[PDB]
């Protein structure tokens, strides 16, 4: 049982480089439009406190250099949608997959294709944190890298990377240009709200552990949904809804362990700790696998 | 630090399905050859103790169903090299990347493109364990999935998945069909040897911690390589090779910490533990990041 990302080929064929003067980052080329963070129009000076409508009115199509590998794509139009710039180009991307733009909710996972200067570099799985950050692996030049899910050859794009916060976590937008979380696309120090643990995901991962043979944390105690949620809230865990209980149904059926019985196991782990033991080789309770992630990798 | 895979697109374009009768698995289509585990020629009654030479003689080109998606690739020649079947097909794959076949050492990492029925499903990073297994994530139908590294647009293929062992770890071959480890391609219970910790990779992880400013474990001692190797084996750690010392060179240079001084720091951690302290936010020493992985990040 590993963190597993979707195959990245359908997205690799869409990555391009976008340059404005000295400023360069990654863009996403779908049909005849390139999507990228609007931060690209900023000079070093502009970055600290940009007025984007002002900066963009002073721009012309020919100010934008879009490179797909070695081939330059000519910009024939541009517009801004919130924090995303849309560059219309005179060529359609022949590698454009079937795709959709989606806004995900906290706790949901996605694959990240980290890119630098328009070239893909690596792929890994992430989760939208409850405080709307992501704990990614991004370096300088990764701005504009995207996160996505794939279902039946349709790529659902959900994240476009913008910035690293002082704590090392990451902030970005959906592909409509709206930030996840209370952040803005300005180079100034920004903190996130206090984060919490994604409870339904921890439970899914405990089920993964049982499916893979690690059972030491199970017990014969039990709990009600409300009494579990009281303890969860005490420990900065997200509440578990009846919808979450329903979504864990397939894993409870496969393992014969009722959801509220797994909740009682988690309650004990929160109250007692792991006593130096590990679960799926982890010394800490992992919360970045969804119930669907576990079902897909174990079935 | 987390495990990151290489982008998988160059390998996705090479995955195909190979079927013999009802036995079906994944193959790798490069130029006009498809590579796949020879186990595919086993009927369910042959899988226990197959006579592969006798099974191959009964086979003709037209017995092999090779499919890219739903498109059949006509087989024009077939041969067996060690544990891999090589099916020559009448179409050169237009998506063939620049590639080579390499045989890796324990501790080396690679990306796995897990596939089912010729269809890529997921990608993740893996390390070759000292006992020549990999702690992968594979289901039924994954036979023939490959592992690879990418360096400057060249794909180095290093693993072809064959089987799951009773302990849940996985065993396979290089792309010349030679198994990693003392395994054979028969559906018989084979136990993996006792595993050990990948010392060169733990050392890389310590350098990564130093680079990020976490350096409490740097002690005032040094050691010789022979001295360290003898101590390491008493803690179930792998001995270091001359090649290992060399691949730590870049990280040693970047930090200014001699390899042998870092060995002495590791030795102290093996003989005393960590005393509640963590390294890179982890109470456990990570051994599946190579020195290349560390610099890669
Ligand atoms: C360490 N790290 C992790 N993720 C990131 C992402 N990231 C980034 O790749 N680039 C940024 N600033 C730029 C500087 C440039 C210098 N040149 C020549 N061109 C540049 C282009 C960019 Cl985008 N930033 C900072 C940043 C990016 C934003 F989109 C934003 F709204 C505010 C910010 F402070 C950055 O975080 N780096
Ligand atoms: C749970 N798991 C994790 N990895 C694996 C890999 N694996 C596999 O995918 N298939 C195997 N046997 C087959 C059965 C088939 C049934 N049909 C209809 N077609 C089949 C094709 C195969 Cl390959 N095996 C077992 C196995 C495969 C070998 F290549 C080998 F040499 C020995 C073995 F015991 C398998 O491990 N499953």
């Amino acid at each position: 049982f590993r963190k597993m990302a979707f195959p990245s080929g359908k997205v690799e064929g869409c990555m391009v480089q976008v340059t404005c003067g000295t400023t360069t980052l990654n863009g996403l080329w779908l049909d005849d439009v390139v999507y990228c963070p609007r931060h690209v129009i900023c000079t070093s000076e502009d970055m600290l406190n940009p007025n984007y409508e002002d900066l963009l009115i002073r721009k012309s199509n020919h100010n934008f250099l879009v490179q797909a590998g070695n081939v330059q794509l000519r910009v024939i139009g541009h517009s801004m949608q919130n924090c995303v710039l849309k560059l219309r180009v005179d060529t359609a991307n022949p590698k454009t997959p079937k795709y959709k733009f989606v806004r995900i909710q906290p706790g949901q996972t996605f694959s990240v294709l980290a890119c630098y200067n328009g070239s893909p570099s690596g792929v890994y799985q992430c989760a939208m944190r409850p405080n709307f950050t992501i704990k990614g692996s991004f370096l300088n030049g990764s701005c504009g890298s995207v996160g996505f899910n794939i279902d039946y050859d349709c790529v659902s794009f959900c994240y476009m990377h913008h910035m690293e916060l002082p704590t090392g976590v990451h902030a970005g937008t959906d592909l409509e240009g709206n930030f996840y979380g209370p952040f803005v696309d300005r180079q100034t120090a920004q903190a996130a709200g206090t984060d919490t643990t994604i409870t339904v995901n921890v439970l899914a991962w405990l089920y993964a552990a049982v499916i893979n043979g690690d059972r030491w944390f199970l017990n014969r105690f039990t709990t009600t949904l409300n009494d579990f949620n009281l303890v969860a809230m005490k420990y900065n865990y997200e509440p578990l809804t009846q919808d979450h209980v329903d979504i864990l149904g397939p894993l409870s059926a496969q393992t014969g362990i009722a959801v509220l019985d797994m909740c009682a196991s988690l309650k004990e782990l929160l109250q007692n700790g792991m006593n130096g033991r590990t679960i799926l080789g982890s010394a800490l309770l992992e919360d970045e696998f969804t119930p669907f992630d576990v079902v897909r990798q174990c079935s």
